[PDB]
């Protein structure tokens, strides 16, 4: 009974049923794409709870419901329209007797391309245009203005922190990689580019750490105790990056993601880090 989207082929999209062209009561179980999908108007009545803890989006989806992807009965509950799922979910055969499903297969779209993907699906190519051109614009302004202080060639690392852990990241696995090197295009060090770009991410052991670090590294974590222990360590302190300050330590909770709202965020936070490193 609903009109239909034109369900295009896109790399990285499987549907599951007829997608609806305007569903009006949609359960968003991949955090990855809720804030695109609120970037678009679309009306979530469920979000993960990663989107619940994301400070940001958060405050545009109070009236959706937290469930999980087991959550069939709460899920059945909230008559959705639409569910959208990452390809690794693992019940998606279930999901989709519930609702039609988008499952969409991580980085096999760039996180611009995943958001005029949803304007062809939905037929909302224009909001999803004046976004895009929008971002275009600003994010060249912004690079001319952080690469203003840093100078054109300055290296960035892109890291994370979890639990005991340290990860690198590239340019496209979130925590401010897509503005550090695909808005801002800064370099990064050979090493990284190296041992990093490809994969998108890497485990290190925290003893290499100054070896992959350059003129800045942007950390996230989800608290401000995960890093003490290392941010206190000889090793750390010894890292030209951090005694010129050039660290810039960024909530985990809205840095994973690289939806439209997410990136807003991300944006200006990081222009304003790089201004205030030469504080
Ligand atoms: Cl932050
Ligand atoms: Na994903
Ligand atoms: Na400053
Ligand atoms: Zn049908
Ligand atoms: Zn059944
Ligand atoms: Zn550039
Ligand atoms: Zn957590
Ligand atoms: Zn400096």
């Amino acid at each position: 009974s609903k009109s239909l989207s034109p369900m295009p082929q896109i790399a990285g999209v499987t549907y599951y049923g007829d997608i609806p062209k305007q569903p009006k009561r949609v359960v968003s179980l991949a955090s990855t794409y809720t804030g695109y999908l609120k970037k678009l108007d679309m009306n979530l009545v469920g979000v993960t709870s990663y989107d619940k803890k994301n400070p940001i989006l958060a405050k545009t989806v109070k009236k959706a419901k937290q469930v999980a992807a087991t959550d069939l009965e709460a899920i059945t509950t909230l008559k959705p329209d639409l569910i959208v799922v990452g390809s690794t979910e693992e019940n998606i055969k279930q999901l989709a007797e519930i609702a039609p499903v988008i499952s969409i297969e991580a980085r096999k779209r760039d996180y611009l391309q995943v958001l005029s993907d949803f304007g062809r699906i939905f037929n909302k190519e224009g909001k999803a245009k004046k976004w895009l051109k929008d971002w275009k614009t600003k994010t060249a302004a912004y690079e001319k203005e952080v690469k203003a202080v840093t100078g054109d060639k300055a290296t960035f690392t892109i890291m994370g922190l979890y639990e005991k852990d340290v990860y690198l990241f590239g340019k496209d696995w979130g925590r401010g990689g897509e503005i550090i090197h695909q808005a801002f295009h800064y370099d990064a060090p050979e090493k990284v580019k190296t041992e990093v770009f490809k994969q998108g991410y890497l485990s290190l052991s925290q003893e290499v750490l100054p070896d992959y670090i350059g003129d800045y590294v942007v950390i996230a974590a989800e608290d401000d105790k995960t890093g003490s222990a290392l941010y206190e360590s000889k090793l750390w302190q010894s890292i030209p990056a951090v005694k010129k300050h050039h660290v810039i330590k960024v909530n985990a909770n809205v840095f994973y993601f690289t939806d439209p709202l997410s990136l807003e965020y991300q944006l200006e936070t990081l222009r304003e880090a790089i201004l205030s490193s030469e504080n």
